[PDB]
């Protein structure tokens, strides 16, 4: 015969020979049409295949899992059946005894696909997240063989999971999860390898894990902040690297030779994480960034991306900088007349130039405070008209506001008024 149906059938019966073809078929089959996915489904397929993993045929054990992690993807239904089957158990339970490589690639390729499932992550980082970070993961950084895509699918599937609360929390205390995360990616630097082939999720999964750091790890910082400049560790560990100059150089090096914007938000996106907390840590954070590992240029170059979501990262970290004193000099000689640019010609006309407004003002504002000179050398004509018009722009609040409170806090000085 040949269809699905019997297929179905057909990986119930005893003959392996039969139990093959059975997952194999529905795999392809039911790839790219998502109607053989309703259908594998209300045929009750998914159970099927779920109990075959424990089959001693290894090809009855790929076919299975890659029938599977097809059925699966993008289809939040068949996912969350393929639970209630009792799979992330099943799934899990094959990675830990398995010396095949393809069946590695499939079970992991599966559990990525299950991981954007919003809701069921935590029975994944409860189950998943460690058959991962140990037979995949850590032995491929070597942070003392693992196909390279294998750990592409594993990281892609922690690439979900530092999204929840939980994750985040859960990985940050894995021992040497982080320690290997960050291995890779500086190997990868040095191998001038920036946009390898797992170094996104990488770098995502470390943006996730940097996300409200000052308040969840402690830290001397927070030390420093009861009883009233910290050292840094010498030998960071796990959780440490987050917030070492280490990283933040080796995310600084992906920011400039990197080609793919994913990858540049992200280094972006975890300085700016590191740098949120308003309090001392993301003073340190701030100098060890602008100031040891001078990055502002890889910063102040994102600026001109031709991708909004990279512009917000960037201006959203300058902005976040420009907080502390100490960089405010710096910030001066070398950001001031691409944010102004970047001030005369944003609108705020989108979900983020509104963002990108909010920052490259926030940002003026705070340096200018500082040294009125750098007004008069970049305060455009142009850049003077279109920020006016802001403040009545009642298409963007959050545009307007800083606009305004940017002209305000223009006035708080003698020297202020110059141009105008």
């Amino acid at each position: 015969g040949l269809t699905i149906p019997k297929a179905v059938q057909y990986l119930s019966s005893q003959d392996e020979k039969y139990q093959a073809i059975g997952a194999y078929y529905i795999q392809h089959t039911c790839f790219q049409d998502e109607s053989a996915k309703q259908q594998v489904y209300q045929l009750g397929g998914i159970c099927k295949l779920v109990d075959l993993l424990r089959s001693p045929n290894q090809n009855v054990q790929q076919a299975a899992a890659g029938a599977l992690r097809n059925l699966v993807f993008r289809s939040t239904t068949n996912k969350l059946e393929t639970r209630r089957q009792n799979g992330i158990r099943e799934a899990v339970s094959l990675l830990r005894r398995t010396g095949n490589a393809e069946i590695q690639k499939q079970l992991t390729g599966l559990l990525w696909n299950l991981s954007s499932t919003d809701e069921l992550k935590e029975e994944l980082i409860a189950d998943a997240l460690p058959v991962l970070a140990d037979r995949v993961i850590i032995p491929f950084s070597g942070w003392c063989v693992v196909d390279p895509e294998v750990f592409f699918n594993a990281t892609g599937c922690l690439r979900n999971l530092s999204s929840a609360d939980a994750g985040r929390q859960t990985m940050r205390n894995y021992s040497g999860l982080i320690d290997s995360l960050m291995a890779y990616v500086q190997n990868c630097v040095a191998a001038s390898r920036c946009d390898d082939k797992s170094v996104e999720n990488c770098m995502c999964v470390l943006h996730n894990l940097s996300y409200r750091l000052d308040a969840e790890v402690p830290t001397r910082y927070r030390q420093l902040e009861y009883n009233a400049l910290p050292e840094e560790e010498t030998n960071p560990k796990g959780s440490g690297w987050l917030y070492h100059s280490d990283a933040i150089r080796t995310y600084l090096n992906l920011m400039g030779k990197s080609k793919k914007d994913a990858t540049l938000e992200a280094c972006a996106g975890a300085l700016q994480n590191l740098t949120a907390s308003k309090g001392l840590m993301s003073s340190g954070m701030s100098q060890l960034i602008g100031l040891k590992e001078k990055g502002l240029p890889q910063i102040a170059r994102l600026l001109q991306s031709g991708n909004s979501d990279v512009v917000r990262s960037g201006a959203s970290l300058l902005s976040n900088m420009s907080r502390h004193p100490l960089l405010h000099r710096v910030m001066g000689n070398q950001v001031f007349p691409e944010v102004t640019r970047l001030l005369t010609s944003h609108t705020g006309n989108t979900s983020n130039s509104e963002d990108i407004l909010s920052s490259a003002c926030y940002t003026v504002r705070n340096l200018m405070a500082s040294q009125p000179q750098l007004a008069k050398q970049y305060f455009s004509s142009s850049m003077l008209n279109n920020i006016i018009n802001l403040c009545r722009s009642s298409a963007s609040p959050k545009a307007a506001e800083a606009a305004r409170l940017l002209l305000s806090d223009m006035w708080s000085s003698k020297e202020l008024q110059g141009v105008l």
